C-alpha cells in the first residue's frame, strides 16, 4: 500500500494532536525528560471512502496493516518511541482516524542561568516525510491538543501544552519534512532551594565573619579554614545535579563569589595578624574593624549587582 | 474481529481483578514502585456462545489471537505493562474468562510532609477505551481483588489492596473511558531511623552546646565548628533520599532548625568573647549561664510546636 | 492444543529440575539476585505416545508450537524470564523431555540480623496453574536439581542448591496451583571486615580513649572532636550496602554503641574541665583515672553482651 | 534474492551518507556517545531496472524484504544499532535508493593530555563484507554527508561532520572488506572550570602559604594540614570524569604537584620550627621569609613549562 | 530440519572461531566484560552437498531458516548474545561456511592479589549440545581465531586472544557437551597509580610522622589526627573500584598497614606527653627519638616483606 493521489496536485494533510497522559523524569544534567502521551493522526483517503448505501458498516474499523499510515516520527528523540495502536476508524468520505499511545524520551534542552529560579520550554517535534507519489504536510487539531489534569512533573510547575500551528516544511536528504513544535512549559519550584541549600549556606559564611571580632591568630585560622571545609562538605551533601554550561549561572557567579570571600577572609586574619607581631596594632586593629562593616555590605551590594545582572 | 454487539443499547462491562503476587523497588525520590501481579478480566460474547449438546467441548479454551479481547491499559505506567496471558476460557453463553500474569513500574505521587512516620496510598488506574460500535465500562469482581500473603515491600508494612468499585467514566479525544481505582495503603517502618539517624545526630548537636561550660574560646571554636563539619559529614552519610518538594516536610523544618541552632551557638561564643575582652565579664558569663538552660529549653518547646503542626 | 485427558480422574504430574550455570549479583539493598540455568520438565502424553512399529522414529523430537507444554512460572521474579527452548523429545510411551535455558531476576528477602556473619537461603518458587479440563501437580526429579561446579557468588560461599520435594498444593482465584521450593544455601565470607572495616573503626574510637590521658581541654576537644569526624567520613568511605530493617541488626547496635562511646567521652572531657577550673582538681583526676578502665572494660563487656544475644 | 550481477567484473559501488539528527551522552569515562542518525545507501541494481514505458510506475517504491540489500555494520559500536527503514525507491536504471534512520552507542577513544582544554575527533566506521558472487566496496556522496543545525553535544563544541572519501578496502576471514571514517571533531567548552575548579582549587593552596608569615607552629599545623583536608574535599566535589589513562594528563600533573606542594610546605613549617626550637632563629627566619617569595615563583614557573610542555 | 547423519558412528565436528572486533567495558567491581566479535562456524552436511554438473550455482548461498545450524551459546553470559548472521555458504562437497558478528556480556572472575600490578586471563565459554540422532564436538580453526589491531580496552595491554584446541567434552542432563576455552590475556596499566594514588597517600603519612619532631602536644594532636581524616578523604576520593575478596589483597594488606601506623603514631604522641607530663623528660625524649628512625624503617621493612610475599 503507497499514499492516496491527489484530486489535482494538492500535498497530503495530516491533522496531529498529542495528548499528555504522563510526564515525568526531568534529567536536568541529562537535558531529557519522558513522557507517555496519546498521538492523534487524521487524513483523509478516497481510496477508503465507501457508499452508506452498499458498506455492511457505518464507521469501517481497520488493523494497522490492512491500510496506508503516514510515517510519523519524533526529531529529538533518543531511540524511537514505544507506540501502541489504540484505534483505526475510516468515515464514509475517507476520512482516517488513528491514535495510538506512546512512551518516548524527549531530548529537549534547558537554560540554567536563572536556576533555581528558571523557567523552561520542553519541545516535542513531529516530523512528516513526504513521499514519491504525494508530498506530506502537517497540521495542528487544537481540540485533541491538551494534558491530563493529574500530570504531575515533581520540582515543577506545568504552565502550559501548546503546539505552533505552522509546520517547519523544509528540504533533506532531497525530500521534503514537514516539522511540528508542541512547547511544554514548566518553571521551577524554588521554595525548598531557600531553607534548605540558600540558608545554610550563608550561615557557613557568616560564621566565618566573626574573626573580625577576635584577635586570636589560632581562633581565626580556625574560623575561617573550618568553615572553608564546612562550605565543600555542604555543597557535597546538596548534591550537583546540572551540567556544564558554556555560559555562567546566577548559582554559579555567587558559589565563586563565595570562595572569594573565604580568600579575602584568610587574607585580612593573615594581615591583622602580621602587623600586630611587626608592632603596628592600630593598623591591624582598623582593618578588622573596617572589615566587620566592609564584608557585609560588599557581599550584599555585589549580591544585588548580581542579581539585577540574571533577572 | 471486533466487539460483542448489544442486545439493546447496553455498553459492555468488563469485570476486572488485580492479584498482587510480587509488589517491590519503591524509588521514594522517582515516586515510583514496581509491580507483579494477576489481572483477570470477564466479559459477555454472545458469538461465541454455544450448546453442551453440539460443542464437543465444556469449557472452551482459546489463544489470544482467535477472539476479541479489550484494550485495557495502564493509565499511571511509565512504559506498558510486560503481560503473559496466562488463560482464556469460554464458558457456553459466551462469558469470557481472561487471566494475565503481568509486571509493570507504576508511577504514583508520595506525601513526604510526615517523613520519616508518613504513610502512602498508591495507585493503579485501570483504563478502557470504548470503541464504534460498542461502548465498554469497568467493574469490580472483589473475589478476585487481593495479594499474596508473601508480598513484601523493604521498610514498609502493606496495610490493604483495595479498589474503589465505582469506575470513573468520562470523555477522551471525543470517545468515553471507563478508569478504576486500585488502591495500595502503606505505612513506613521508622524504628531504624531513631536509633541510626535521629539519635546520633542529635547527640553531635548537644556536643555543642558543651561550649555554655567553657571561657576558652579557642576551645569554643573548635567545638561550634567542628560539630557543624560532623553534622554535615554524617548527613552525607545518612544519604538523601527524597525528591525536592513544593511543601514542607517535618524533617526539612528540624533539618534547617539544627542549622540555625549551629549558627546561634556561634554567635554566643562570640558574643561572650568579645564582653569579656571588652572588660564585661558579668555580662559574657550571666549570657553563657542563661545559654545553658535557653539552648535545650527552646530546642525542646521549638521541635514540640513543630511536632504539633505536622502531626 | 490443550491437556492430555486423564485414564481415571488422576492429575497430571509435572517433574521439574533446575541447574544453574550461572549465578551472580546478589544485591544485599534489593533482597535480589540474578540466576541463569536450565529449567527441566517432564510429563506423560498418550496423544503423542506412538508406536515403534510403524513410527518412522526412534524418538520424535518437536517444536514448541506443534505440542501442548505447561505453562510453568516464577512466583518471586521481577519480570518474566528470559527461556530460551534447548529440546523437546517425545518418547513411544508418550513421555516428553522438555528442557529450556533461562535467565531470571529472583527477589528472595534476607535477614541482617548476624551481618557481616550472616548466612542466606535463596527461594526460587516454580509455580503451575491447574486448567479447566485437567489439575497440574509440580514433582522433583533430584537427578536433574543442581549447579555448574564454576558457580562463583562474589562475596558468599554457596552451601547447596536443593528442592523441597512436596509441593505447596493451594487455591488461588478458584483454580489449584502447585508451588515448588528451590532453596539456595549461601555464607559470607566475612574475612575482609575484620582487617578493612573492623579494626580500623576500632583505632579511630581507641584514639578518642587518649583524652583519658591528658588536662589539656583544647588537646581533649580536638580528640574526641576530631575522631568523631574521622569515624563518619570512614563509614562514608566503607559505604552503606545495607536496607531500612524493622529489627535491630548486630552491626547496627554496634554502631549506635559507637556513637554513644563519643558522647560519653565529650561528657567526660567536659566534665573533667568543668571540676579543673572550679579548683576540684581531685574529682576531675578521679574521673579521668577511672574513664581509663571505664570506657574499654565497659566497650569489652558490651560487645560480648550483644555477640552473646545476635549469635 | 543474492547480490547484482557484473557487466564484466566490476565490484558493487555502494554509495553512503550519514546525517546526524541527534547527538548526546558523551561518556568521557567509557568514551563513547550516542548518535541518532540518517544513513543513506544507494547501488545499482540492473535486476529491478524497468522499462518507463510498459511499468505502471514512474518510480518503484519497495518493501526491505522484497529486494536485495547490502549487509552494512558500524565497526566500532556496543550492539548492533536500533534502524528503522524510512524508504526504498527503486529508479527505472536500477537505481536504489535507499534510506533508514539508526540509533547506535558509538565507542570512539578520547586523548585526555590537553584536559580541560582538549578537542576530539570522534569516529564512526561504515564496513560492508564483500560476498561470493559480486565484492563489495563503499563510496562518499558528500551531499547527504551532513548534521543537524540544532544538534547539540553539552559541554562541546561540534566543529565538523566529515567523512574520509577513499574507503579501506582489506582482508578479513578470507573476504574482503570496505571500511569508511567518519570523522566528528568536537572542541570542549573550558569556561566553567576557570571560576569553578581551577579558581578555588588555587585560593586552597595560596591560603596554606600563609605560614610563611607565621611563627606559629599550631597555627601553621592548622593552615597547611587543614587545607590539604579541603583540597581533596574540593577535588571529591567537583567529581572524577576521566579514565585510568597510560600516558601523562595536563590536570593530572598539576594535581600531583599541588600534593606535593602541600609536602614541600608541611617540611617547611616542620624546618622553621625545628631551628626556632633549637635556638637558630636566624635561619628559622631566613628560611621563612624566602619560602614567601620561593613557593609562588616556583609554582609559576613549573605552570608555565607543564603548560608548554602540554600545548 | 535435523541434524546430517553419519556415515558411520562418527559424531559432528563444528570448526569454531572467534575474531575480536571490539573488546570495552570491563567493570573490576562485576568481574565482567562486553565483547563485540566474529563467530565462525563450519561442519560437514552432505544432505547438501551438491553437484558442480547439474546445480545452477557454484557456491550456494544460504538462509538461516533454509538449512540446518548447530545450536552454539556461550556458557559465561549474562544473556543470550545479540548476534546477526552476516553469511551462510556451502561449498559442493557439503561444507557450510557460517559467520555471524555478536555482542555479549560475558562473565569472567578475576584475581585482585597483585592488584593495582595484576595480569587476567579471560575466559569465553562456547558449548554444543548433542542431540538425539547425531553427537556433536567442537575444534578450533586457529586461522579464524584473531583480534583487531585497533581493539583497546581501557587502562589494560591485549597480551593475547587464544583458544584451547582441546575441547571439554562432558555429560550434562543426560546428554554430550563440547566446551571450548577462548582465552584473553590482559595486563593493567599501573602507571597511574604511582603519582595519582601511591604518592599522595604515602605524603599524608609522612606528613603525620613529623610529630616526632615536636614536643606540642596540641600540635602532635593535629598532625596524627588530622592526616588520618585526610587519608580517609584521599581513599573516599580515589574511589574503590574492587568487590569484597575472601582472599587479602597487595593494596589490602599496606592500607590495613596505614591505619595501624596512623594508629601507633597516637599511641607514641600520648606516651611521649604522659611522661613529660609525669616528670619523666628523658624517657618521653628517648621514645621520641628514636620513632623518628622506627616509623620509617618498619615501613620499609614492612612494605618489603608485604611485596615479597605477594609477587
Ligand atoms: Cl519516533
Ligand atoms: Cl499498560
Ligand atoms: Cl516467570
Ligand atoms: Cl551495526
Ligand atoms: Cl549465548
Amino acid at each position: 500500500v503507497s499514499p492516496p493521489p491527489p484530486i489535482a496536485d494538492e500535498p497530503l494533510t495530516v491533522n496531529t494532536g498529542i495528548y499528555l497522559i504522563e510526564c515525568y523524569s526531568l534529567d536536568d544534567k541529562a537535558e531529557t525528560f519522558k513522557v507517555n502521551a496519546f498521538l492523534s493522526l487524521s487524513w483523509k483517503d478516497r481510496r477508503l471512502a465507501f457508499d452508506p448505501v452498499r458498506s455492511g458498516v457505518r464507521v469501517k474499523t481497520y488493523e494497522p496493516e490492512a491500510i496506508w499510515i503516514p510515517e510519523i516520527r519524533f526529531v529529538n528523540v533518543e531511540n524511537a518511541r514505544d507506540a501502541d495502536v489504540v484505534d483505526i476508524s475510516v468515515s464514509p468520505d475517507g476520512t482516517v482516524q488513528y491514535l495510538e499511545r506512546f512512551s518516548a524520551r524527549v531530548l529537549s534542552p534547558l537554560d540554567f542561568r536563572r536556576y533555581p529560579f528558571d523557567s523552561q520550554t520542553l519541545h516535542i517535534y513531529l516530523i512528516v516525510r513526504s513521499v514519491d507519489t504525494r508530498n506530506i504536510v502537517l497540521a495542528v487539531d487544537l481540540e485533541k491538543v491538551g494534558k491530563n489534569d493529574d500530570v504531575f512533573l515533581t520540582g515543577w510547575d506545568i504552565e502550559s501544552f501548546t503546539a505552533v500551528v505552522k509546520p517547519a516544511n523544509f528540504a533533506l536528504e532531497d525530500r521534503l519534512e514537514s516539522k511540528l513544535d508542541y512547547q511544554l512549559r514548566i518553571s521551577r519550584q524554588y521554595f525548598s532551594y531557600i531553607p534548605n541549600i540558600i540558608l545554610p549556606m550563608l550561615f557557613i559564611l557568616f560564621i566565618s565573619w566573626t574573626a573580625f571580632w577576635s584577635t586570636s591568630y589560632e581562633a581565626n585560622v580556625t574560623l575561617v579554614v573550618s568553615t572553608l571545609i564546612a562550605h565543600i562538605a555542604f555543597n557535597i551533601l546538596v548534591g550537583t545535579n546540572l551540567p556544564k554550561t558554556p555560559y555562567m549561572t546566577y548559582t554559579g557567579a555567587i558559589i565563586f563569589m563565595i570562595y572569594l570571600f573565604y580568600f579575602v577572609a584568610v587574607i585580612e586574619v593573615t594581615v591583622q595578624h602580621y602587623l600586630k607581631v611587626e608592632s603596628q596594632p592600630a593598623r591591624a586593629a582598623s582593618i578588622t574593624r573596617a572589615s566587620r562593616i566592609a564584608f557585609p555590605v560588599v557581599f550584599l551590594l555585589a549580591n544585588i549587582i548580581l542579581a539585577f545582572l540574571f533577572f
